[PDB]
């Protein structure tokens, strides 16, 4: 009951900043997540015995892939922790409970391949889920783990609170499908600008939580340049692997996934910052002003890619 998690001083301070990197010590990641739940939600939100069992089963169902791994799950949950802590009073008790879990679970049993690769390969999951294929799978794996004996961290929610929380987690996980991001942000843009944005409107909250999910999922672009750059190598290691598998099925992959076209990575990151990242954190900053540091860090990293291209690194 009175058993707090405490971190060393540097982590205890830096974990509160948007740009915190959880470090290379894997055995500290579970404790970092519990720390964030206890301050985001309270020491009462979950039974520690059950949360600890849930965390370790979720860890087990992330694979040893270069990018879409247990480290990303925890990184994405920390960005959400930063947003919730900088926006205390905008979020219900159930929302704070659901979103940290949604973030930890959002990429469960990822194999390092896109929805396109599953469809061109004709993977069973592409027949079971025609759109947001991996994301429907990740939500499904979440429900599985929640139903293992001793793993129901929501046991003490009422029947109806329970259904609300699994509904928050479902929409939050589905929204991590970047194919859905573009129109979600366009609608959030029109609503903010025409002044129709209304946080008491459930379908509006849903959109805003969805943009938060894209923001946390993409938060590698909001770290210190050396974290941003080194993470870019991990994400390209998956893409180039998928490119290799595209060629094995007899399909020229897009340049993004073609390891022969590595030269063009700096320009490809530029397009991505301009077309996805900057717009994402811009609309998030307009809706939730305290998330401006994510926009500011993203702009700094855009400038760092501009320098790579100009031969200054
Ligand atoms: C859109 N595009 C095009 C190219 C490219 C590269 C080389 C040759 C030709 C084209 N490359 C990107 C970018 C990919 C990409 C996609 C999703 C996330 C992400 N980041 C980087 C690391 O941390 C989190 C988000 N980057
Ligand atoms: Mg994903
Ligand atoms: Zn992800």
């Amino acid at each position: 009951g009175l058993m707090q998690f405490t971190l060393p001083v540097r982590l205890c301070k830096e974990i509160e900043l948007f740009h915190f990197d959880i470090g290379p010590f894997e055995n500290m990641w579970p404790g970092i997540f519990v720390y964030m739940v206890h301050r985001s939600c309270g020491t009462s939100c979950f039974e520690l015995e059950k949360l600890c069992r849930f965390i370790m089963s979720v860890k087990k169902n992330y694979r040893r892939v270069p990018y879409h791994n247990w480290k990303h799950a925890v990184t994405v949950a920390h960005c959400m922790y930063a947003i919730l802590q900088n926006n205390h009073t905008l979020f219900t008790d159930l929302e704070r409970k659901g979103l940290l879990i949604a973030c930890l679970c959002h990429d469960l049993d990822h194999r390092g391949f896109s929805n396109s690769y599953l469809q061109k390969f004709d993977h069973p999951l592409a027949a079971l889920y025609s759109t947001s294929t991996m994301e429907q799978h990740h939500f499904s794996q979440t429900v599985s783990i929640l139903q293992l004996e001793g793993h129901n961290i929501f046991s003490t929610l009422s029947s109806s609170e329970y259904e609300q929380v699994l509904e928050i987690i479902r929409k939050a996980i589905i929204a991590t499908d970047l194919a859905l991001y573009f129109g979600n942000r366009k609608q959030l843009e029109e609503m903010y600008q025409t002044g129709s944005l209304n946080l008491n409107n459930q379908s509006h909250r849903d959109r805003v939580i969805g943009l938060m999910m894209t923001a946390c999922d993409l938060c590698s672009v909001t770290k210190l340049w050396p974290v941003t750059k080194l993470t870019a190598n991990d994400i390209y290691a998956e893409f180039w692997a998928e490119g290799d598998e595209m060629k094995k099925l007899g399909i020229q992959p897009i340049p993004m996934m073609d390891r022969d076209k590595k030269d063009e990575v700096p320009q490809g990151q530029l397009g991505f910052y301009n077309a996805v990242a900057i717009p994402c954190y811009t609309t998030l900053t307009q809706i939730l002003p305290p998330t401006e540091p994510l926009l500011k860090a993203c702009r700094d990293n855009l400038s760092q890619w501009e320098k790579v291209i100009r031969g200054e690194e």
